[PDB]
């Protein structure tokens, strides 16, 4: 019992992190086989920033203008090459405690865990959720770029994220680990604003399962919902709009706990409408909307508390 | 910017987990040097739970009757004994990943990262605290005993809880690394129940400086209010009592915002008057109480554990 927000291990991510350093610039890397990633805005000044040419920059660099430091160890880097928006610095020593890996690009309302760095090392762990606006609200100081987010299903690190900037209003963007911005920001310092943020409904409904798999039934009623009506109140509330593949998704956590997924969507338009009334969902008295479907699935019991 | 539930790295607690098997018990051990320690229940049937005579039941099991696995590695058991709740299984092999580290136990109000684990897998990590009634309310399975939390603190792992069982209300109890309990709980199977839980108020203060240094300042006001005063009110909600230790030690955060501690005292007492009337605090609709004030100056300044 017990329900958390809950981040994957780190270990397997924290003997990835290193320190990389062009100039005056310092930031964090990610060092997997013979290759550490970073941001490519390692190479700007704080000048260069509003409209850097980054090809221009980087043409300017050799392989020694870059300090890599991994714990108290300097690397020789050998190469470097720029994948969109990732700087990609060939090493000379491949790293011995790269774990599996593989990059995944995610989509919004995925989580992940943030291994949040400076100068190479980790500080903390948390969770955290791409917003439909894909930015995430992160937990970032200046430094932190080139942290990343992972998941670990299986053994094997699913890098998802590096973290680049922080907008205006404190929420964070990133890329995934080819270097592709999410969302449509830049690294660039000009203007740049996060679009308006929903709630991730699909992850408020998993969240809700949790809450009837954990005992908690209070919010339940006896209504059930079109998917079309449900959606014309749910944006009404600035909650994300609930797919026909989102539907499917909470099919195993509706047949576990009896609750179909269009009567569970009459509980949550309840909730929107009513509030909790001094009432909490799993300690939590605002709908959670950073827990996946799998999230709920993996941290859950199997077996319902009826 | 951001604040975030925030756990330790966790690698260096990763590389101590190992599964401890005895008869048909699975649960997790921690193996630092040529010591597994885990729960002394793992040596119970769910039979002699009910009663246990823990020194007559260990009486019966050889070094060869407990099973070790460190990844997929059997370490040779060459003795045991216990001390209080906890098996000390001594091995043949030191363990070459630990870590620098102490065990410590910790007071109400103090928090940990739990490394979830079952058959000696790391599953996750989170953030909590040890409530003022002795439990943690964590996110625990069957097979998840032997889990343990910890902080850092430099570079030095310090070990402050074990888990052992799960109470009634979906809440957790468990033991320092010397096998002491936390709380009035017993390792047997029968009627235990944890207390009426009270609200860490030092920690509800530091997670108001947490909001007030990342922008949130609705809650100010011009008020300020006794330490006696304040108590008097505190007491009403269920709140711990406000220390001038706890005054003290919220210091710095107090000098970094300009509000003085009973300045902050002041908003709380409204808070609590009047609720946030529809409003939140980083991201949260209920006064939060598992950030230290360590916790919010670590997390806001950005420490870091290579
Ligand atoms: O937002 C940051 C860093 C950052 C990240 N997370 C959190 C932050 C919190 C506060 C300040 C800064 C943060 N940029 C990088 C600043 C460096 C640039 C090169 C020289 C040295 C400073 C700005 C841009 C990046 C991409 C496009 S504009
Ligand atoms: O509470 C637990 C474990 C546990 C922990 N966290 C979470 C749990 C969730 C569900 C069930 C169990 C959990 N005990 C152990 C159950 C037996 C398993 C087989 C061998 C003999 C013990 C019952 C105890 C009573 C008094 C002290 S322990
Ligand atoms: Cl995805």
């Amino acid at each position: 019992s017990g329900f958390r927000k809950m981040a994957f291990p780190s270990g397997k991510v924290e003997g990835c992190m290193v320190q990389v350093t062009c100039g005056t610039t310092t930031l964090n890397g990610l060092w997997l086989d013979d290759v550490v990633y970073c941001p490519r805005h390692v190479i700007c000044t704080s000048e260069d920033m509003l409209n850097p040419n980054y090809e221009d920059l980087l043409i300017r660099k050799s392989n020694h203008n870059f300090l890599v430091q991994a714990g108290n160890v300097q690397l020789r880097v050998i190469g470097h090459s720029m994948q969109n928006c990732v700087l990609k610095l060939k090493v000379d020593t491949a790293n011995p405690k790269t774990p599996k890996y593989k990059f995944v690009r995610i989509q919004p309302g995925q989580t992940f865990s943030v291994l949040a760095c400076y100068n190479g090392s980790p500080s903390g762990v948390y969770q955290c959720a791409m917003r439909p606006n894909f930015t995430i609200k992160g937990s970032f100081l200046n430094g932190s770029c080139g942290s990343v987010g992972f998941n670990i299903d299986y053994d094997c690190v699913s890098f998802c994220y590096m973290h680049h900037m922080e907008l205006p209003t404190g929420v964070h963007a990133g890329t995934d680990l080819e270097g592709n911005f999410y969302g449509p920001f830049v690294d660039r310092q000009t203007a740049q604003a996060a679009g308006t943020d929903t709630t991730i409904t699909v992850n408020v409904l998993a969240w809700l399962y949790a809450a009837v798999i954990n005992g908690d039934r209070w919010f339940l009623n006896r209504f059930t919902t079109t998917l079309n009506d449900f959606n014309l109140v749910a944006m009404k509330y600035n909650y994300e709009p609930l797919t026909q593949d989102h539907v499917d998704i909470l099919g195993p956590l509706s047949a576990q706990t009896g609750i179909a997924v269009l009567d569970m969507c009459a509980s949550l338009k309840e909730l929107l409408q009513n509030g909790m009334n001094g009432r909490t969902i799993l300690g939590s008295a605002l709908l959670e909307d950073e827990f996946t479907p799998f999230d709920v699935v993996r941290q859950c019991s199997g077996v319902t508390f009826q």
